[PDB]
């Protein structure tokens, strides 16, 4: 039910990128395509993500606190709920000469990791089977 290069589940449709780009970059490729960069609400969605996923490179979901440091938010502004940062992330590292990490990305295992949006990262777009 999804577009070729999109993977369902559930009623959704995700796109595992093969295109490496920095946050916000990353952030438009999916608004072209009519979606966001992946919103993860529960652990389920998580688990069918990770298997997508496994290998060296990271990707941005959406998730950030640029608005406000340690606010963790949904692009759709909707607060943090479930979770899966790996232990002792989100360290916001390099806050000391910048505005340190403010965007989330899967790392190993899934787990999630704060970068600094500059990074240059795969990505996830998640939106509805129409
Ligand atoms: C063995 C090792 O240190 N690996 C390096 C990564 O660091 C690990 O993963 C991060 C997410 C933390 O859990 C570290 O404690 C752990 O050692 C390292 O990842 C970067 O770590 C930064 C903190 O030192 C920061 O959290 C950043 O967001 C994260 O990307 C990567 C990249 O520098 O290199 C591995 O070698
Ligand atoms: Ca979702
Ligand atoms: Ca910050
Ligand atoms: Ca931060
Ligand atoms: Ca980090």
């Amino acid at each position: 039910g999804c577009p070729p290069h999109w993977k369902n589940f559930t009623d959704k449709c995700y796109y595992f990128s093969l295109e490496k780009e920095i946050f916000e970059d990353a952030k438009l490729f999916c608004e072209d395509k009519s979606s966001h960069l992946v919103f993860i609400n529960s652990r389920e969605e998580q688990q069918w993500i990770k298997k997508h996923t496994v290998g060296r490179e990271s990707h941005w979901i959406g998730l950030t606190d640029s608005e406000q440091e340690s606010e963790w938010k949904w692009l759709d502004g909707s607060p943090v709920d479930y979770k899966n940062w790996k232990a002792g992330q989100p360290d916001n590292w390099g806050s000391g000469h910048g505005p340190g990490e403010d965007c989330a990305g899967l790392i190993y295992a899934g787990q999630w990791n704060d970068f600094q949006c500059d990074e240059i990262n795969n990505f996830i777009c998640e939106k509805e089977r129409e």
